[PDB]
């Protein structure tokens, strides 16, 4: 199993800039890349990460995505002077040229396949290139938008031709629309191509008709376009984490590519001089958690703009962090995407309805300042593992077992005042490990997440949930597989229940989620649905302090790493799982999820009962009043 995360930079990079006068083109800087690896390196992040070294890609590489007239006309301004270098810019739109450019940008474009090569060789498990100059608005003969060469559609080529891939996912979160990689790839059904990006309406540069949301792809490659465009600026963490519960997400997982490619211009963050977007560099922290369980974790994250020195490096920082599985920083604040936002995100499932399963709309019918991000920090040991008593199993090097006099005098205390009858000295021991771990989790900073395996569930429940409120956790995100009434009150907007069940109940508080899934070869992509599109979107605006799922002993959960893996998003990771009964192969693969393991695949699945989507969608209609990033179309105002 692939381990580690690839770095790949190199100053030279940062060895061309722009020779005369222009205030548009000013912008892209060398600077850009000495303030984002000097970011990693300050926060310890660069010195954590394999430093692969770049190479030139070959000409027979460049020839993968550019025609030969292109290639041999760059191939000439080594040897111009200003004037020629000028002249020879003129010629496209949006860039410049530098006697290094050239050079850097066959650096740029072999850093990238390098980066390719050591995902697919599973030298490590993921990775960065940090390069310049970018690549995802040049296409097959013009340089354009500060790109010469397509780093990002070399690599996805690159990737089919050497390690025959049927599907690549490329996800595109600069704020401009990356037409060139749409272009490559238009007809192309084996690469899917998602972008956001600043638009307002046609009349943000690059202007484009085809950057709409009705380009959905060409021919065979029909739905495996898809355009988001922004057409209002100050775009929000909730506007962004909309468009991946409600767009990018649910396409992602039901496309289940083989290796995801990150365009990753930050010019989308806050502060940003092109962008002029909302979005704190924490959010992605987050776009990157919420794509790595796809592929096996295997995802090149690919530098494009990004023009804020300040916003830049925090937000490559946050970026490295998740790759290198350090705990997500909670998002506050959260809830509906903006009117212009939920209308571009109505637009584009409405068009992609014919291509996707889940879009389908009706039943039967159918100076800038912000506070600088938070130290993010892994925890001395990540998990915490309690199997029962005599059960000892390989753990992965980040995990452990397991109790204090402290802690044995607080549950006799427990004992003595609400299970007065309680002597099972096997439950007690269970009590006191979940304390004990929560203990850890919460005010120890040395554990992040936790497995305990219980016999009983309501007085551990019990147990969990109550210590955990007074931790302090302020909130507290419960998800409970399985069927009955649990000890947990959710009347005081402290506790959030999420419950799996087999049979369909009545929901009455809004801050419960019943899903009663029909049993079937269906339950997994149903339940995928509704991860994505009910239980994470309102999980993020809850913003619990602590999650605490819930497995009763009553077999069809291979979607259970996903859930553990996705949910670690919330509470900084703060994640513990009480587990009733012992199944050798649950209890493996929570912790293996848990400790931040790939997860494997999902592959193929039966599209959802009808039935299913109906009781989900009954459920967005009862929850997104009150939770409003469950809104997936504009509302209805009276
Ligand atoms: O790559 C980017 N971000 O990551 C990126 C790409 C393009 C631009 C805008 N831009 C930059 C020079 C320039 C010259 C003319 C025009 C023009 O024709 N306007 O109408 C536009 C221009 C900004 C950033
Ligand atoms: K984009
Ligand atoms: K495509
Ligand atoms: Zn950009």
């Amino acid at each position: 199993a692939a381990s580690g995360s690839a770095l790949i930079f190199d100053e030279e990079m940062s060895r061309y800039k722009l020779l005369w006068t222009d205030p548009e083109c000013e912008i892209e800087v060398p600077e850009r890349l000495t303030v984002s690896y000097e970011a990693l390196r300050t926060h310890g992040l660069a010195q954590r990460c394999k430093a692969v070294p770049v190479r030139q890609a070959t000409e027979q590489e460049i020839l993968l995505a550019h025609s030969e007239e292109y290639l041999e006309a760059v191939k000439q301004t080594p040897g111009m002077n200003v004037e020629e270098l000028m002249a020879f810019s003129k010629k496209y739109n949006a860039v410049y040229f530098h006697q290094n450019i050239y050079h850097c940008a066959k650096l740029a474009a072999g850093a990238t396949l390098q980066l390719v090569d050591s995902v697919m060789k599973r030298e490590v498990r993921n990775g960065m290139a940090l390069v310049r100059p970018p690549g995802h608005h040049s296409q097959r003969s013009a340089a354009n938008g500060f790109c010469v060469f397509n780093n990002v559609a070399f690599a996805a080529l690159y990737a089919k031709k050497n390690y025959n891939l049927n599907r690549i996912l490329i996800v595109d979160w600069d704020v401009h629309h990356g037409q060139g990689i749409q272009y490559c790839f238009e007809e192309d059904p084996s690469v899917l191509y998602f972008s956001w990006h600043r638009y307002e309406h046609q009349s943000f540069w690059p202007n484009l008709p085809e950057s709409d949301y009705s380009s959905v792809g060409k021919g065979k490659g029909s739905g495996f376009n898809i355009n988001l465009p922004w057409n209002k600026v100050g775009m929000t963490n909730s506007d962004y984490l909309a468009a991946f519960f409600h767009v990018l997400l649910p396409v992602a997982y039901e496309f289940d590519p083989e290796l995801v490619i990150v365009s990753a211009g930050f010019d989308s963050a806050i502060g940003d001089p092109e962008g002029e977007m909302c979005a704190l560099p924490e959010i992605f922290a987050h776009l990157t958690h919420l794509l790595m369980p796809l592929a096996a974790g295997k995802m090149c994250v690919v530098l494009e703009g990004g023009y804020n020195l300040t916003s830049l490096g925090q937000s490559v920082c946050q970026t490295v962090h998740s790759l290198l599985g350090d705990p997500t920083p909670r998002i506050s604040g959260l809830g509906t995407a903006c009117d212009s936002a939920l209308e571009s995100i109505q637009n584009v499932r409405n068009v992609q309805s014919s291509y996707w399963s889940s879009f389908k709309h009706l039943a039967q019918s159918e100076d800038i300042v912000w506070p600088e991000p938070l130290k993010r920090m892994p925890a001395s040991v990540r998990t915490v593992v309690v199997p029962p008593p005599g059960v000892e199993l390989t753990l992965p090097k980040n995990c452990q077992h397991s109790i204090s006099e402290s802690t044995a005098k607080e549950v006799q205390r427990i004992r003595d005042k609400h299970f007065h009858d309680l002597t099972d000295q096997n439950i007690l021991r269970s009590l006191g490990n979940i304390i004990s771990v929560l203990d850890r989790m919460m005010r120890s900073d040395e554990v992040c997440n936790g497995c305990v395996v219980v016999s009983d569930l309501s007085v551990s429940v019990q147990c969990a949930l109550q210590h955990a409120l007074t931790e302090p956790a302020e909130r507290v995100l419960v998800v409970y597989v399985g069927d009955g009434e649990l000890p947990v009150k959710t009347n005081d907007g402290k506790v959030f229940l999420v419950q799996i069940c087999t049979k369909e109940t009545e929901d009455k508080c809004v801050n419960r989620l019943t899903l009663c899934l029909r049993e079937g070869e269906s339950l997994t992509a149903g339940f995928m649905q509704a991860l994505l599109g009910l239980i994470l979107p309102v999980a993020y605006e809850f913003n619990p302090a602590l999650v605490l799922g819930i497995v009763e002993e009553t077999r069809l959960m291979r979607v259970w790493g996903h859930m553990t893996c996705l949910i670690q998003g919330l509470a900084r990771g703060r994640m513990l799982t009480l587990l009733q009964g012992y199944d050798k192969d649950l209890l493996e693969l929570t912790v293996s999820a848990l400790s931040g393991a790939s997860i494997s695949p999902l592959g193929p699945l039966r599209a959802p009962k009808p039935e299913d989507v109906e009781m989900m969608e009954k459920q967005r209609q009862r929850l997104q009043e009150r939770w409003g990033l469950l809104r997936c179309t504009v509302s209805e105002s009276w």
